[PDB]
């Protein structure tokens, strides 16, 4: 199943091309202004077959609870109301968000003890790297 070294609290240390990613998602100006200032905290936890990813930032908290492979509804930090699915591939937590026909993907991999999140919308590739506290 999902490796228990995902589990824990992560804080962002590196972000590349986040603004372009928000622009691809259609985030407005006022939200873009704030999103680039945030260095969120991500807390991954496991209760049975339910996985919970909680993102904490000064501007907004978000949380999603899900079972792998089972689709759920999600309101994103930027208030997209998506139907999303999380799957396990090759040690990669892979999330796909579906809304108004568009699609974006966030892939979370462990590398050297860090959590690297790759975010893909259209042709823009945002990479966000989290260190475990
Ligand atoms: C998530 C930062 C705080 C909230 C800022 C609101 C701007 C909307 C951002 C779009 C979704 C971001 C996806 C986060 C991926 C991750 O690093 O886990």
């Amino acid at each position: 199943g999902m490796s228990n070294k995902f589990l824990g609290t992560w804080k962002l240390v590196s972000s590349e091309n986040f603004d372009d990613y928000m622009k691809a998602l259609g985030v407005g100006l006022a939200t873009r202004k704030l999103g680039n200032l945030a260095k969120p905290t991500v807390i991954i936890s496991k209760k049975g077959d339910i996985i919970t990813i909680r993102t904490e930032s000064t501007f907004k908290n978000t949380e999603i609870s899900f079972k792998l492979g089972q689709e759920f509804e999600e309101t994103t930090a930027d208030n997209r109301k998506t139907k999303s699915i999380v799957t396990l591939q090759r040690g990669s937590l892979n999330q796909v968000q579906r809304w108004d026909g568009k699609e974006t993907t966030i892939k979370r991999k462990l590398v050297n003890g860090k959590m690297a999140a790759e975010c893909k919308m259209k042709g823009v590739v945002c990479t966000r790297i989290y260190e475990k506290v």
